[PDB]
């Protein structure tokens, strides 16, 4: 039903997104600099203005699925910026990006990254996600969604049972923010179809 173009498709998160979309009958194209099964593949350089716009031509949705192993703090904003510019130039309205658990709101105006005990090692990327989200909040003319994983996301069970909300922290009775990568992919692709979180942060967790 939808033509989805996806950056970061070989990642732990990205590969699950591509497979989740393919198994539903969406037409998935993995875009990369050096380009794959039920999912097609095409050359595209995210940071080359003409390259992205050309590759997105005719797509319904552009998604970026760089996760914790693929992303770099110093590139997170530029990716968001390059995506938005490409989508505009190509006429693509729906943009969905993997966000950051550190941005999840714990109280009005208070994010997880700023909480007591937040891991030092994830601070730099959490801040970069914060600015990416800050940039996207100025964008009124695209249907973007900044879709943050839970604090803990790894391969696990595909249950299709999880909570979702507009970018606030979701914890279980024990105080855990967890989502399997398969379930996060269910959420992410549901959001592509449903548009529950247009121009909003979004997140999923048990």
């Amino acid at each position: 039903m939808l033509k989805i173009a996806l950056f970061g498709a070989t990642g732990m998160i990205g590969s699950r997104i591509a497979a989740e979309a393919a198994r539903r009958g969406h037409q998935v194209t993995a875009l990369s600099r050096n380009p794959g099964a039920n999912v097609q593949a095409k050359a595209a350089d995210l940071f080359d203005p003409a390259s992205i716009a050309a590759a997105l031509a005719g797509q319904d949705v552009v998604a970026s699925a760089y996760g914790p192993k693929q992303e770099e703090a110093s590139k997170v904003v530029a990716v968001a910026k390059a995506l938005v510019d490409g989508a505009r130039k190509a006429g693509v309205k729906r943009v969905v990006v993997v966000g950051g658990a550190g941005t999840l709101e714990v109280a009005p105006g208070k994010q997880l990254v700023d909480t007591e005990g937040f891991p030092d090692a994830y601070k730099a990327v959490a801040l970069a996600h914060r600015d990416a989200y800050g940039y996207l909040s100025t964008v009124q003319d695209l249907d973007w969604t900044f879709f943050s994983p839970a604090a803990l996301i790894a391969p696990g069970e595909r249950t299709g049972r999880f909570r979702t909300g507009a970018g606030r922290l979701i914890v279980d009775e024990q105080g855990n923010s967890k989502i399997s990568a398969e379930d996060y992919a269910i959420a992410f692709v549901d959001e592509i179809e449903q548009g529950r979180f247009i121009r909003q942060a979004a997140t999923a967790a048990y």
